[PDB]
């Protein structure tokens, strides 16, 4: 009774009492998840010694233990005047050799639009972020469009370069002298140019600048204030004065080597570099199928204080470091199978470091089961600002090829070190790195020289149409040229990867710029010969190339929609066996409607009765795979059974409206006497009212439609429309009898006339959208088209297809699209508007296979500037997101 | 026995809870302090700097004749190519000035040591002293160092004059700048560099509250230097058109044409809230909220932009958990372009427009009018600004505000610019304020900043590293105590005993109220020696002297044995808590005395005593409980030696006997009335003084502290000692041969000091008392601890002040003494 009542209350009190538990518990869950949360690393690129211009060819160079390190370019400063390996001489270099880039002038101005008076006074140092930064996006297969405007963060370890100095020297000081030559310039570029409104900062603590961006972008993922992250170093060596501040402090070594962990460590040297990483949280790495390259799992920074000199290093201070990490990011020492060493090959830092490393993993690892330590710096010298981002990096490969790259120069392993009391072991060899289920933990190190140290801990990443279209662009025809070229070599190196996987990431993954081509093709061979074909000129058939104005706009575009005779056994068979857009359409018709289906595609017909129905149909499933690409008409039209399908499309009807009525007309039509002719006739619309006139068969015979200046069809009785033809044959007007049932649009179409504006009167009519030209007219219809009198009067009226195409011309319309199975009112088209005018585009052509002919319109529509929806021209699809070609930027010498 | 909707609701108050505690620490106000600067107008403290903005003082010049000659680089036309649109700047009063010796940074290192890293340590000190940090508490701990610093061109002026050297390095890099910092002051936290043009500073600080709230770091240090060095950068921003040929930032007014480059440098000291409110650390201000973002693609590079200002203060709001309706004044970025103004005030408008009102408008102000604009300092003027308007309850004048700009929507926009120095007024609520700085290249950022949360016997410490600094030191608390004499006395030796280093070069002063300091400190300064004034210099890296404590034996006691000490003194009063009760009264009040001696530092390296002194000498040693040893006929006193008095006793056969040994001419005779009298009267006819009042005739653990034995007269059963004699004299020859100069005597009256001298050679070591009849017990006790502070032993002044209610206070910083370094 009321004993329910407080059994009820007591079942609702302890509801919401669990609801309120629940939520708070999650509440405080996703708090401590969010702190905690694995940085997946997305996307990576460099500029490194040895011609390294990207990860692969860093992998490579680390694979096969290539030394980097050479002699200072005559071009930078001639070290004949400043080498002296004698440790008592006074503003000398200790050594000849470092790590140089291959050039440091080289920059692809117009692309970041930076003008030749800018760029003068641009560090080289903001010319490689702007390189790097743009192809490690592209390399992580986000789109700079889709990136602009967002909450991106910006960390990079930077420090002035001696650019300046070099134009203080020869030049009066210029506005561009600043922000192209602050570090706070430098990065403040990177978000005005990619449109990043995130976090934005430059930090410099020496050697572990590059490692400190990473914690703090880190950071700032975790506390939510940006939801991607660039993070990277940049060093270069312009000027001999800081080698000879580095010489004079006893810094590097007089073999121009890092021979880290060896008995000869004497000194480092110095080498030069760009790396750049696109950092995203986990989570939203996952929920967005980004390929992680591997995890940052925990980060420190910390100082060595007053324990031993300012420029000495401390192994307590690396100890407490090394610790900080792997605690921030919950790893247990036990857990890490590899460190890249801060291993600057110093005769004092060799030993602190390993003892350092012995000090954490001491308990954790044995000398059977050792950690593995290693070092770039052996490859490619000391980056400096820039070690740490090239270190993490090496790790980043090793984790991804599942394999320890040697490190170099390791021959006397150092006495100063107790190696037999330390689990610790050189790489010296490209072994597997193995492990025993085990995710593989690593950790890098930098030790900055001030005694700024930073931590890193990056664990393993975790765990139909037979048709297609690639475009490519740039933004210049010699770089469209390049880019052409690396898909080439790109095709020929990696034959494993799938031709839709290719296509789906450049129309998906990659810029749409103004030099732009499109290449319809089926396999990888065939889109290999066509690249061919297109470098050395030869016009082949699905392959399209234009260059767009710069600031152009999609133009206008006009679908044009087929009438009766177009018809054919099995049109677009194709499309229903492999296109959902197109069967979620064709199949929901079928339903209203023997089977729409089984007259359209049998197991194994021309009648007006089928054949009005069907059209409407497929056009309309022809028009719903249009718009999923993307397409929106700007006007409509069509011949007729075309103006039906042109209505709903507007909104007059829906798809069962519109189809009932095409329905009932065919039926209709059908039951309709014989004798009825119609011909095609090479003649004026006036010389063929003329004879109308003269022969007075005005009142037996119609024009059924105005197709050209010249060209009309004629509508009537058999005999009257033979005397008419007999006659036009007589003044040599050459004639064509239609294969026809009935005749169409001519007086004999009365009886059927109210029988027919029965069923159009029980049908409610919506207002159109889009502007239609009326067939009765020639002319934009008005709301005319609104009452069910103006479909009444659209089977008496003649066809004024002609003057339809005149309103398009004047209303400067250059782009028609047909939306039927014959490229009918294209060819009726071309000959009513001025020669060489318009682009025409078929949607189904017999000859052409369905897939090909819709490929190569669309294709054509990417030439013109129309924006494609390429997510939803691949959405059907098993595609995946691949690693394909960056961007070729088309450098020039920039200095003085 | 409970329900499942009583466990539930259980469950569900620690749930909350939970969460409640940590949203809380994520959100947690960052306090403020302790602060300093340099900044034009020869402002180098908050104390100076709040006179500029309260008085309204202008403090823009031209360029100084020692910087570069303007003269040379100066074109009024704005057409003019490589020149500087003003003549003007905001500079500091000297940069070249450093005490590199304070530092321990040699002449030569000096010579290429940019002026930046100069300034960064002077003002990091005094921001760390004013903040009242103890010492041992800052020296090897995890604290940050996050500084907004770029280049200078100090090098560009070295690398025109001589060939590189290995210091131009470590002497220029801004993270050799910053490193030092924690090098020098003992800082293993994290250390960090930022570069983002006029927002470095602001940058610089939510850094380090990040770190704070993190826990990376328990302590930070926060703030950013800028200096005009060279005319190039000027020549460059007014090639730019950035700078206003009038040399002034005429910030909201309609004539605003540009800026005025200023330098100068900030530091600030930060604690999580709750740490600096356990600690009684004096909160200047708390750091609500801050939120660092980027113009990106939308205006230009080097133009503004009000989308991004909006986003930025919304943020630091929201990250603060602060409602915009709340703050009632900006310190804007307000750099006095003509774009730029209108821009801002629009930004302020569009956060505030729909919480503030015309009637009750949001007020506006800059400190750039006042200093010009100090680019990768100017985040640290601005907050410093707005913490001295929380601190004094008023808001500072804004400079230059004659024509409100009429491209700024003022009847529209519920801004008002603070043009008088007014009473910041709010209704009963707290103040909450904001800065704003937007870097030249897009990098924003945004602070809110809220108002804070809501025995007569003395001994001054005072130190520095040398004898120039000391007399300052010593002026400058003459001046100080005459300034302030508000300020108790306990409290002021209180800071400066436990809040300040202790160097070479120190003072002690024993006073019992504020005249007596003052006249004590003018005496010193004349030379006028007067009791309870102590000083010495230390030599360079002198260790902590050994101490020997030297217990009394029988005839010492009184009837008012450390009275003054029982009452006053609670370590004294807890120790504590005729033969049969002298002998356990003296070691009853030597146990309390050293206790005492104890809670101040005091830990001896050997330990012996006279007769009792020796029992008290052992539980001190560890070698009994205090438990087990407090548990437990005429002698004549001889002026000839040992020899001497044994020699008579065979000859007179009196051989059953010397009591003890305290000199080689001071000997202690023991046995019977008839026996001592025959040996007195004879020793009186061969010329030997005598005299005599004893009532009869006398003579468990290891030691963990070193023992002089009584038996032995050397290093060291209870027995044997009753029976043999007290050998004093050997016991101090073993002191001064193990190289013993320290003497602290603990006991009623200094009788073993008495009786050590004579045993040591002429001036030789320091002899110290604990009680003296004469003297008060606080007076001889104080005097004693001033002397061992002169020694170099290592006190414990917060033990010396732990039972008394002691307030940490505003007292003087270092005084640097500076000398010229350039090239
Ligand atoms: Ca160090
Ligand atoms: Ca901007």
């Amino acid at each position: 009774l009321k004993q329910e009542q407080e059994k009820e209350q007591s079942l609702s009190a302890l509801q919401r009492a669990l609801i309120a538990l629940k939520d708070a518990r999650s509440k405080l869950e996703k708090y401590e998840t969010q702190s905690k949360e694995p940085i997946a690393i997305i996307g990576m690129s460099c500029r490194f010694p040895g011609g390294v211009d990207s990860p692969e060819s860093f992998w490579q160079l680390l694979n096969d233990g290539v030394d980097a390190i050479s002699e200072v370019p005559s071009n930078r400063w001639n070290i004949n005047n400043y080498y002296d390996p004698d440790p008592d001489a006074t503003g000398k270099i200790s050594t000849r050799d470092g790590g140089f880039l291959s050039q440091i002038d080289g920059f692809d101005a117009p692309f970041f639009c930076i003008s030749p008076r800018e760029v003068q006074s641009l560090d080289p140092q903001q010319r490689l972020l702007l390189e790097v930064s743009w192809e490690a996006i592209e390399r992580a297969n986000i789109v700079p469009d889709q990136l602009f405007n967002s909450l991106t963060g910006v960390f990079i370890g930077i420090g002035s370069s001696d650019y300046l100095n070099q134009l203080a020297t020869s030049e009066v000081p210029q506005a561009y002298w600043g922000t192209g030559n602050a570090p706070s310039a430098a990065t403040g570029r990177l978000s005005y140019i990619l449109g990043l409104t995130g976090p934005n900062l430059a930090v410099e603590t020496a050697c572990s600048s590059s490692l400190v961006s990473l914690h703090l972008a880190c950071q700032s993922l975790r506390q939510q204030e940006c939801n991607l992250a660039l993070a990277g170093g940049v060093n270069l060596l312009l000027s001999p004065e800081t080698s000879i501040i580095f010489s004079q402090a006893k810094m590097l070594s007089p073999d121009g080597r890092c021979k880290t962990f060896d008995a000869s460590a004497n000194g480092y040297v110095r080498g030069e570099g760009c790396g750049v990483i696109v950092l995203k949280r986990l989570s939203d790495a996952v929920a967005n199928g980004d390929n992680v390259l591997a995890v940052i799992r925990g980060t420190a920074i910390n100082q060595d204080g007053a324990s031993g000199g300012l420029t000495v290093p401390n192994g307590p201070s690396q100890v407490a470091v090394i610790r900080k990490a792997l605690s921030n990011g919950g790893v247990d020492p036990a857990s890490v199978s590899y460190i890249e060493a801060h291993g600057t090959g110093t005769s004092l830092g060799d030993p602190i470091e390993v003892g350092a490393i012995g000090t954490v993993f001491g308990k954790t690892h044995s000398q059977e089961q050792p950690l593995i330590v290693g070092t770039a710096k052996t490859n490619i010298g000391h980056l400096e600002v820039a070690a740490g981002i090239a270190g993490l990096m090496k790790v980043v490969l090793q984790l991804q090829h599942q394999q320890i790259a040697p490190s170099l120069h390791f021959k006397q392993p150092n006495p100063y070190i107790n190696w037999s009391q330390l689990p610790v072991q050189v790489s010296t060899q490209l072994t597997p790195w193995q492990t025993n289920g085990k995710s593989r933990i690593a950790g890098v190190s930098s030790f900055g020289f001030s005694g700024t140290n930073a931590h890193v801990v990056i664990e393993e990443a975790p765990k139909e149409r037979a048709v297609y279209l690639l475009t490519l662009s740039a933004k210049t025809q010699a770089a469209l040229d390049d880019l052409v070229n690396s898909y080439q070599n790109y095709l020929k190196n990696y034959p494993e990867l799938r031709i839709a996987d290719i296509c789906y990431t450049a129309n998906t993954c990659r810029s749409h710029f103004n030099n732009r081509l499109a290449v319809v093709a089926s396999n990888q061979q065939e889109l290999v010969e066509k690249l061919r074909q297109h470098q050395q000129g030869e016009e082949v058939t699905g392959i399209y190339s234009i260059e767009l104005p710069n600031n152009s706009t999609a133009p206008k575009i006009a679908l044009l929609f087929t009438g009766q005779g177009s018809q054919y056994v099995n049109m677009g068979r194709q499309l229903y066996q492999q296109a959902p857009v197109f069967r979620k359409a064709l199949e929901q018709c079928n339903e209203i409607l023997k089977s729409l289906l089984e007259i359209l595609y049998p197991a194994n017909l021309d009648q007006t009765a089928y054949t009005q129905p069907c059209l409407f149909a497929l056009e309309y499933a022809l028009f719903k795979l249009w718009q999923s690409w993307g397409i929106q008409p700007d006007v409509v039209m069509g011949h007729s059974v075309g103006e039906y399908v042109a209505a709903t499309v507007a909104g007059v009807f829906s798809l069962e409206e519109g189809l009932k009525l095409i329905a009932a007309r065919g039926r209709l039509m059908q039951q309709l006497p014989a004798g009825g002719e119609m011909v095609s006739v090479i003649a004026s619309e006036s010389k063929v009212l003329e004879i109308f006139k003269a022969m007075s068969l005005e009142e037996k015979v119609a024009i059924a439609a105005i197709n050209g200046p010249e060209s009309t069809v004629i509508s009537g009785e058999a005999e009257a429309v033979g005397a008419i033809a007999t006659h036009l044959e007589s003044l040599s007007i050459k004639t064509k009898q239609l294969q026809v049932s009935h005749a169409f649009h001519s007086r004999l179409m009365e009886p059927m006339l109210a029988e027919f504006e029965a069923v159009a009167k029980q049908v409610t009519y919506s207002q159109p959208q889009i502007s239609l030209i009326s067939n009765v007219t020639g002319q934009q219809v008005g709301s005319e088209i609104t009452s069910a009198e103006y479909w009444v009067n659209h089977v008496r009226q003649p066809v004024r297809f002609s003057e339809s195409m005149t309103t398009l011309h004047q209303e400067g319309y250059e782009l028609f699209l047909e939306i039927g199975p014959k490229p009918i009112l294209l060819g009726m088209g071309r000959q009513c508007l001025p020669e060489g005018v318009g682009v025409w585009l078929p949607s189904l052509r017999p000859g052409v296979e369905a897939w090909q002919q819709m490929l190569q319109s669309l294709g054509q529509l990417y030439m013109k500037g129309i924006k494609v929806n390429w997510s939803g021209f691949d959405q059907d699809y098993a595609c995946h997101k691949v690693a394909i070609p960056t961007y070729p930027f088309q450098r020039e010498s920039y200095w003085i």
